[PDB]
């Protein structure tokens, strides 16, 4: 590596740094992934129970 | 060994000492180390991140 105009140096080496990327939730799989063909999703939902029975 | 000049003595060996040389630091193996030519070195340092990419 060039010093000034008459005088040379010695290149020594790189120095780099980023910043953290975190990946927890990614590692702890709660999301399941599925791959469509449209812009539009559709989802049913279905629910039932019960009652209670009065003395006649 | 004689004393005086008609006399003799009992020699006990010699006592010698010397200083503490701590290495703590050393043996660690902490530090790396680099040869080159010159009297003046230089060093480089890269920085790089990421952006928060927005819906369009």
């Amino acid at each position: 590596m060039q010093n000034g105009d008459f005088q040379i140096l010695d290149y020594t080496g790189l120095i780099s740094t980023m910043p953290r990327v975190d990946t927890l939730l990614q590692s702890m799989n709660l999301f399941t992934e599925h791959f469509g063909r449209t812009t539009v999703a559709r989802i049913e939902r279905l629910d039932d129970g019960a009652g209670d029975i009065k003395a006649v």
